[PDB]
């Protein structure tokens, strides 16, 4: 792809994080802790899942960023509405304000309702995310496989400001402790 020139510097918003998450001092990395991280509860924190939002809000333009997923077994990535539900159980779908892909149990799927199978020959170590607000497009790229397209959500109805969206996943296996990292420009 040729989206690299729309690169934006994303930082994570501590106040939105599930209380188990550890965000690095530079606000560029997040991982699962082995316990509650000794923060107060608030209405913004994701309660049920190890999720966090980026601080940046997008309402126009073209935006691109990259995330490192090396050696993780499970994760969700993409964008969401600023007003997505934070508490209780919910599915990742455009109807609920999320435009995401994920890895789970050795298969990759797009967060449509119902979910769509992805066809990935080279397991990605880094994912590129491209948003065109005006066009209503969210696209995902395999940086490990020379930038090959993973999935395009088109005809998106954002219906609000967008935030970068992250889920580090559960670590019940002991094989998913690795962080999500925002990669340098
Ligand atoms: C080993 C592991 O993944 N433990 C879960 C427990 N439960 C839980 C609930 C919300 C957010 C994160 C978590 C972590």
């Amino acid at each position: 792809h040729h989206h690299h020139h729309h690169m934006v510097h994303i930082t994570l918003d501590r106040n939105t994080a599930n209380s188990w998450l550890i965000i690095s001092k530079d606000r560029r990395q997040v991982r699962m802790g082995d316990t509650h991280q000794n923060v107060s509860d608030n209405k913004e924190r994701f309660s049920n899942y190890p999720m966090v939002l980026g601080a940046q809000r997008f309402s126009s333009g073209k935006m691109y960023w990259e995330v490192d997923v090396t050696q993780k077994e499970a994760w969700d990535l993409g964008v969401c509405r600023d007003s997505v539900q934070r508490k209780g159980q919910f599915s990742l779908s455009p109807e609920n304000g999320f435009w995401t892909i994920w890895l789970w149990q050795d298969s990759y799927e797009a967060g449509t309702s119902p979910q769509t199978t992805l066809h990935i020959q080279v397991p990605p170590c880094q994912i590129g995310i491209f948003v065109d607000y005006e066009a209503g497009v969210v696209s995902f790229y395999n940086i490990t496989d020379h930038g090959s397209l993973i999935y395009t959500f088109s005809e998106c109805v954002f219906a609000g400001p967008l935030r970068p969206f992250f889920n580090v996943g559960f670590n019940y296996s002991g094989g998913n402790a690795a962080p999500l990292k925002l990669c340098p420009l």
